Order: structure tokens, then sequence, then C-alpha cells
């Protein structure tokens, strides 16, 4: 069908079967064709988003006779062996539910239940609904950044915080090799479902995504990760309209997933002008997408909270990153995480400059770790980083004048400094204790640098070689710990090292 104004009505399907699928930006599914954009309308007559012919079993949640409103759960469907789905009203939608199917096995295009509204009128109920993706499915509360999304990467989690709801970009593409932070955020981020739109896709990098997906494992469960994922295609042959589309689809889905009180992971890929379809304008309308995240109180009569968390990619026409779409995603960003080859040469991992990646979100989620982890997560952080900048002047200064200058004080601050890069910042993914790092093991790491960091600057007030504090035997289980699985003998290692510092104040005296 046709439509009058600006939108040939461009739209989603959202139910049952999102999960584990793959489409390309218009949500047709694994490898289909050609469409075409404009400030207008869009055509497209080909393949079905969620099949028709697949039964699932629907569970009644509501009964003749409830009132409902847009958003009330009415029923939930067991889609994947991860994933319950929920059974919402469509928004717009209230009144009295005068038919409701029994427990059983139905195909999305069956009535599962009927609402008389106010005026008398009646309203068939699928397991599915469709949605605008121009328009951003609506809510009733926009709550401020205030929850972490726990990534288990110490950096981020720790320096860099990305708040459920919140913005961040990240060096891309995704399928790059250098490093491996972008998955490793996909597969531990406290979110239950994650949307993927794979579009730095080009050559090889398509049919990586193709055969190894199904094989990847989420750590939280032993099941696939596909069982929680939607997998959104941009390719070089796809119609660059299907491209820009790609992401509004992505992020209607998204917010469909969130509408059901799941937090959701937004990952948004990208090589070289993603974009050619529809002046600063278009920086305009980015910002409108990113606009479209966060965590709100959603529709329902239920009190029910859900989140859209964006982490977007940022890859460069020339890779100098003073480019516009660097310019216009970090201007709308809350949050970035520096990917820095140099770091990467160094095979310091995750390889992210923590000089010049920053968030704004560090404030807005100190509550949360006070209040659920460690009361002193804000101070120690804030101090860690004074160490960290110290630690850059100082090397700053010696690259001119040499090291040999150096006295005591300064050098014990360089020695500190590193066992944070070393200890803390660096983490290793491929190892099976280091991958994860719960909130409580990264706090109780924090507290063993920070109590050897007082430690040492106190020693050396005492005149005790640096050099002795160097070489202090509790170091070496200091740059272990992050492999150690037991918190608990990890924070013995605060009671170890003061008294190995009391074997070193005795044997020096006063």
């Amino acid at each position: 069908e046709p439509v009058v104004g600006t939108g040939a009505s461009l739209s989603v399907e959202l139910g049952p079967r999102l999960l584990t699928s793959i489409y390309d930006g218009i949500q047709r599914p694994l490898e289909v064709i050609r469409e075409k954009t404009g400030d207008f309308i869009a055509r497209g007559v080909t393949a079905p988003a969620l099949p028709r012919d697949k039964k699932w079993h629907f569970i009644p949640k509501a009964k003749v006779g409830d009132k409902v409103v847009g958003g009330d759960i009415i029923g939930e469907v067991p889609e994947t062996s991860i994933i319950v789905h929920k059974i919402m009203v469509p928004p717009g939608i209230e009144g009295e539910i005068v038919e409701i199917a029994e427990e059983g096995d139905y195909t999305i295009e069956e009535v599962i239940a009927k609402v008389k509204t106010p005026s008398g009128e009646i309203k068939e109920l699928k397991m599915y609904q469709r949605w605008p993706v121009r328009v951003k499915r609506p809510y009733k509360e926009k709550l401020p950044p205030e929850v972490p999304l726990i990534t288990g990467q110490r950096v981020i989690d720790t320096f860099f915080p990305q708040a459920k709801g919140g913005t961040a970009a990240i060096p891309g593409p995704f399928g790059s090799g250098a490093t491996v932070t972008q998955h490793q955020l996909a597969k531990w981020s406290d979110a239950q479902v994650v949307i993927y739109i794979g579009c730095g896709e080009r050559g090889n990098e398509m049919t990586d995504v193709l055969e190894e997906f199904p094989k990847l494992k989420d750590p939280k469960t032993g099941k696939p990760l596909m069982e929680r994922t939607v997998l959104i295609a941009n390719t070089s042959n796809m119609p660059v309209a299907a491209r820009e589309a790609s992401i509004y689809t992505g992020i209607t889905i998204a917010e469909y997933f969130r509408d059901m009180g799941y937090d959701v992971a937004l990952m948004a890929d990208s090589t070289s002008r993603w974009a050619e379809a529809l002046p600063a304008y278009l920086a305009s309308k980015l910002a409108e997408f990113y606009e479209r995240a966060g965590r709100v109180v959603t529709l329902g009569s239920d009190y029910r909270v859900g989140s859209v968390s964006v982490i977007g990619a940022v890859s460069p026409p020339g890779g100098d990153f003073s480019e516009p779409v660097v310019q216009n995603t970090l201007r709308v960003v809350k949050v970035f995480w520096a990917l820095d080859a140099d770091l990467a040469r160094r095979r310091h991992f995750p390889a992210i400059n923590w000089l010049t990646s920053y968030s704004l979100y560090v404030d807005a989620v100190k509550d949360w770790w006070h209040k659920n982890i460690d009361p002193e997560w804000k101070a120690m952080r804030d101090k860690a980083m004074a160490l960290l900048q110290k630690e850059s002047e100082l090397q700053e200064i010696v690259r001119i004048v040499g090291p040999d200058a150096l006295p005591e004080r300064e050098r014990a601050i360089l020695l500190v400094a590193r066992m944070l890069r070393e200890d803390y910042l660096q983490q290793d993914a491929f190892d099976e204790v280091d991958t994860y790092c719960p909130p409580e093991k990264q706090v109780t790491m924090m507290r063993v640098l920070l109590n050897f960091y007082d430690k040492t600057m106190e020693a050396i007030n005492r005149g005790v070689p640096l050099e002795e504090i160097a070489k202090l035997p509790v170091r070496e289980e200091i740059g272990r710990m992050k492999f150690e699985r037991d918190v608990s003998k990890i924070r013995s290692l605060i009671d170890k090292t003061n008294e190995q510092f009391e074997e070193l104040f005795k044997k020096y005296g006063a």
C-alpha cells in the first residue's frame, strides 16, 4: 500500500523469532535484495520478517475482564533457551480483555486476544506488532543515567563507564582483528539482548560473521550467543538506502525489547561513509538516533524499567580522526573508548588509551557502586587516574632530561603507576578467569593497589629505598591477582602487603 505525505510507511515487525535472525537494514531475512530512498518513500515486495509457519508456545498472563493499556503483558512465549518473549499490548491500544487464548501452540497470525476499547471498538491482538522505524517507540519516562552497564572490563567499568541507556563510541570497524573489546562487550555486558549492526562488513568480513556467530557461546549460560541476538547486516553490495535505514530498524527492535523490561545493547558497526542517503541536518539526524538511547519506565500498568544502551563504532575516511563522522558522533556520545594502535603494538590490552578516553557518566553511576559494591569506588578511581596523569607528566619530562636525576618519590610513583597499568588496566580476554572481572573483584584489586601506593609513599617518607620496595615479594602476587577467582584471597593481599612493609620498617628502624 501507498502513503500520502512523507514516509511510504517504513516499518518493522516485532514478535517471536526476532532472535537468531539475520536481516538487512529493512528487516528482510539473510541475503535479500534491492530498494531505494529519499525525503519521501521507498519500495519492497520480497520476503517476510517473522515466519508465519512457526508454532510458538503461548502462555496467557491476563484474563477476561482485566483492564489493559499499551505495553501491558498479556502472555509469554519461550523464544530461545535464553529469552522469554513478552507479548505486549501495542501502544495506543487500551480497554478490557474480552477474549484471550488458552495456553497452547500458535503461529504469529493467530489472534491470541481481543480488547474492547472505551468506545466499544474490538481490537485483535497477535504475538507480534508493527512499528514505524522512524518513530521512537513511546514510554512513560526517560530516567537519568544511574545504573552502570557492567562490562566486566576493568578499564571501562572503573575509568570510562557506560550507563545503562547511555551512548558510547569506539574506533571501528568491529570486525577488526587488532583488538577484541568489541566482542567482550557483546558477550559480557549485563544486557539480556544484543542488537548488532554488522556494517563495517566488506569482503570476507561478511562471511566471517555468517559462519562463526552460530558457534559463539554466551559465557553466562553456555548456550549460543545468537539465542539472545538479532543480527543486522550492511554489505557493500546492498542498496545504500537499506544501509541508511539499518540503524533505525536496529534501534526500533532494541526499543521493543526494552519495552518488555530487558536491558538491551545496540552495537553499531561502521566502515567509512556508511551513508549517502539524505547540510548539517545529517549531524542533527544522527543526533536524533542517539537520543533514542535511554533507560525508561516503560508503557504498561506495572512499574517496569528497560533500557537501550548504544555502542557505536567510529572509523573515519582517512583514519586521522578529525573527519566529520567522528566530530559528529563524538559530539553526542557520552563515552569514548579510545582504541589506540600504539597501545596495541606494545601489547597493552585492552588497547584503550586511558588519557584520551572519557565518560560523562562517572558521577551518574558512582552511587550505585558506593551503595552496592564499595563506598570508596569514586575516590579510588580518581586517585588511580591522578596517578596515571602524574605518570604521563613524568614520562614527558623524562623524555627531555632522562631518568638519572629522578628522586625516589617520583620513581615510586612510576613504580606504582606501572603496577596500575599492568595489574589493573591490562586484562586478559583469552584467560578463563580474567575474561570477566566482577564489580567486587574490581574494587578489591583497586584497594590492593592503592594500599600498596599508600605504603610505598609512607615507606619512602621514612627513607626505605625504593629498590627494596620494587622487589617486595607481594608485588609478584599483586601482578597475578587478576588470575585469581577467589576475591577473599585477593583481599588478603592487603594484610600481606602491610606486614611485608612492616618487616621493611623493622629492617630500617626509627
